[PDB]
């Protein structure tokens, strides 16, 4: 529905190895008053990256919910070449940049407002027996002060009909200080370990993205700052299987780092739900209000 010709690059707002987002605006009238979207593009578009990209545009149209970024359409050129993926625009970019630049205005009240969001978000995608892969806060994206979304689902899996998991190892480097250690030793991804990977944004929230206190920061001060390449992951591995965990954040009430702690758990089987992580959150907003 949207044609290439009347798309006016702004500027790049993302760009990883095997994709970016630019600002955009569509303007077929060529006057100046179409609307700034969002355009997402792969980098390095294999064939293999290509069809894992058409089944991205699928789950993100079929989602629709406040916490998650709207599909627009979809763009491209000589036959089908070129696949670009169009979105609204959210203003306020990322939520790790954006809390990372006001972090003095923004209280602990707020960041709950936004972990709320982000599990309703999560519920959602779980009824639909998608799997995000990829919970972090520079995939979490800010429309106003009051209002977050997930943004981006490059990574989303839907689990097979008669499974809770789905293995898969990507070649390449993955984000692991965010991953469950069963999808460290056993590339199994599931709803539960969404809630691990939850646990560590809400850790990123309550640091504020203070540069020291990422996760692969601390962990990698806990496993020791020589380790090099492989080692890295057997030695995460080893750590988190002696519960070697990543600190309170500076500020952060008992309560809230039970809830990580408790999505941290070795045991699959015994991490909270997002609804649940929802209702104690909610439950502490109220008090806190
Ligand atoms: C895999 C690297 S990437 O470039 O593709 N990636 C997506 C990314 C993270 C998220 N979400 N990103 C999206 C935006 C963004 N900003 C403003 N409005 C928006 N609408 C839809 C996306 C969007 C900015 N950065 C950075």
């Amino acid at each position: 529905q949207f044609e290439e010709r009347h798309l006016k690059f702004l500027q790049q707002l993302g760009k990883g190895n095997f994709g970016s987002v630019e600002m955009c605006r569509y303007d077929p009238l060529q006057d100046n008053t179409g609307e700034v979207v969002a355009v997402k593009k792969l980098q390095h578009s294999t064939e293999e990256h290509l069809r894992d990209f058409e089944r991205e545009i699928e789950i993100l149209k079929s989602l629709q919910h406040d916490n998650i970024v709207k599909y627009k359409g979809v763009c491209y050129s000589a036959g089908r070449r070129n696949l670009k993926l169009i979105m609204e625009y959210l203003p306020y970019g990322s939520l790790r940049d954006y809390l990372q630049k006001h972090k003095e205005r923004i209280d602990h009240i707020k960041l709950l407002q936004y972990t709320s969001q982000i599990c309703k978000g999560m519920e959602y995608l779980g009824t639909k027996r998608y799997i995000h892969r990829d919970l972090a806060t520079r995939n979490i994206l800010v429309e106003n002060e009051n209002r977050v979304k997930i943004g981006d689902f490059g990574l989303t899996k839907v689990l097979p009909q008669d499974k809770e998991y789905y293995k898969v190892k990507e070649p390449g480097e993955s984000p692991i200080f965010w991953y469950a250690p069963e999808s460290l030793t056993e590339s199994k991804f599931s709803v539960a370990s969404d809630v691990w990977s939850f646990g560590v944004v809400l850790y990123e929230l309550f640091t504020y993205i203070e540069k020291s206190k990422s996760p692969p920061a601390e962990f990698m001060r806990m496993i020791g700052n020589d380790k090099q390449g492989q080692m890295i992951v057997f030695h995460l591995i080893e750590l988190l299987k002696n519960n070697g965990r990543l600190p309170r954040p500076d500020g952060c009430p008992d309560e809230i780092y039970m809830i990580m702690t408790e999505c941290w758990n070795n045991n699959v089987n015994q991490r909270p739900s997002f609804r649940d992580l929802a209702l104690r959150v909610d439950q502490i907003r109220d008090n806190m209000a």
